[PDB]
């Protein structure tokens, strides 16, 4: 089962929407340094071919977002990234071929074929800067087909990735004008202040080490697996934790405290360890005032719940649900700002979450179903980065179209004890005590 780039494709904006060279800035929650990563990602598919649709709705895409087609580049001031826009800039499309159908591969919702790696380009720190936005179209002997993303995450969060991809299918499905404008305005809207001030629930997150790289721990190979979690499954944990809590808990709370865990027990976690539960919460919508609808970069912040991993592999799980639970009540538009601050006031200071950071994303919203470029929406939607939100064990709640994947990252040495703790899950062995 091989795969094949036949070509790569410069697709530049259908008009040019530059005169002359424009440096663009970005936001703080921009350059926060945990986000300088190439977040990758892919969508699959069930006549003009999806190729010509995809490009042509690039190019008419670009008119808009050109600043995908840019470059990044460290800004001899203060080593912040800006972003490199001229005319004439291109994004990359690679069109690749793979000689097998997507239903002899299960849609890629099972495990991995062995070329799952091969379907999004993976660049390196120096490409990813060059081309912070590189898509892939790969066929099947089917028609069914995939569409890999690379996108730098200094550029945008998931949602705003959503906003461009949302047009481009839009006007792949006939629309001649995009429905949302994409709106800059970044270093107005989500700037420090000008006398900075931080608040304790950032500075008990937060600490400062220059030689500390987060994704550059030694905890060995790190492996990719999902688990099916039933509806059943969810409301049979949910009822006990409510039988013995007096608390109802969302999926995230109770499933979430139960993998978080999981890992940790699993990993051999040392019992005074600090360890942490670090999610991302759509911000658009608490700021003062709101951000606008088309704002496209990041506008998500990293929440916590923090505790000594002897504590979270010993302490009842609705204790640790609980803990999950109360850190969203930290969001603020205080909490943001007081981000903000912090990375004006150390941005060179190596701001870090330290060890033992598990990251968890809900991806079950975010607008996938949607991006329908006339072949349907996504039949699986899975994304291959490992290296989020200061953790290199970052776990994914993926869509539905009974029950739902998560999707972990996780050390191979902890991996057979916790797909041991996944069946204990799907059995309803939940040992919550
Ligand atoms: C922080 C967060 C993950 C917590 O979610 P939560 O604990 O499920 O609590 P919420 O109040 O958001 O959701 C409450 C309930 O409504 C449901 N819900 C939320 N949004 C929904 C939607 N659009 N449609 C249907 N149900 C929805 C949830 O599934 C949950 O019930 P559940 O127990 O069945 O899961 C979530 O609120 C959030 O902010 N997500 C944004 C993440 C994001 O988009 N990140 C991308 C960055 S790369
Ligand atoms: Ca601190």
């Amino acid at each position: 089962a091989t795969l094949e780039i036949t070509d790569i494709a410069l697709v530049q904006p259908s008009h040019q929407p530059l005169s002359n060279d424009q440096t663009l800035s970005l936001s703080h929650l921009d350059n926060d340094n945990n986000l300088h990563v190439s977040f990758r990602y892919l969508r699959v598919y069930s006549g003009e071919s999806p190729s010509a649709v995809v490009s042509a709705s690039l190019a008419t895409a670009l008119v808009h977002y050109y600043p995908l087609a840019g470059s990044l580049r460290r800004s001899a001031s203060d080593n912040r990234f800006e972003l490199l826009c001229s005319a004439g800039q291109s994004v990359p499309l690679v069109n690749a071929t793979v000689n097998c159908t997507l239903e002899s591969v299960g849609y890629l919702d099972g495990p991995d074929p062995g070329f799952v790696e091969r379907l999004v380009p993976d660049p390196t720190r120096e490409e990813g800067m060059v081309n912070p936005c590189i898509l892939q179209v790969t066929m099947f002997q089917c028609g069914g087909w995939v569409l890999g993303a690379s996108i730098h995450h200094a550029i945008c969060d998931g949602l705003g990735a959503s906003l461009f991809f949302n047009a481009m299918a839009e006007l792949a499905r006939g629309a001649t004008k995009i429905s949302i404008e994409p709106v800059w305005d970044r270093e107005r809207l989500l700037g420090p202040r000008e006398k900075p001030w931080v608040g304790a629930p950032v500075r008990d997150f937060l600490s400062l080490d220059k030689d500390f790289d987060p994704y550059g721990q030694a905890i060995g190979d790190v492996k990719r697996d999902c688990f099916f979690v039933t509806d059943d499954s969810l409301d049979q944990l949910k009822a006990q934790l409510l039988e013995k809590s007096g608390l109802n808990f969302t999926t995230f709370e109770a499933l979430g405290a139960y993998i978080w865990r999981a890992k940790v027990r699993a990993a051999k976690t040392e019992e005074k360890e600090n360890v942490k539960f670090v999610y991302s919460i759509n911000i658009r919508r608490l700021m003062n005032p709101p951000l606008p609808k088309g704002y496209w970069g990041n506008g998500c912040v990293p929440m916590y719940a923090q505790i000594k991993a002897g504590e979270l592999i010993e302490q009842p799980i609705w204790k640790t649900a609980e803990l999950i639970k109360q850190s969203k009540s930290n969001t603020s538009d205080e909490y943001v700002r007081s981000f903000i601050d912090f990375q004006e006031l150390h941005h060179k200071d190596g701001i870090n979450a330290g060890t033992g950071v598990t990251g968890f994303t809900d991806w079950r919203y975010l607008g996938h179903s949607t991006i329908d470029f006339g072949w349907g929406g996504p039949v699986t939607v899975l994304p291959l980065s490992n290296k989020l939100l200061g953790s290199m064990e970052p776990c994914f709640f993926l869509p539905y179209s009974s029950g739902f994947k998560v999707l972990v990252n996780l050390r191979e040495s902890a991996m057979p004890e916790f797909k041991e703790a996944m069946d204990k899950f799907h059995k309803g062995e939940f040992a919550l005590s």
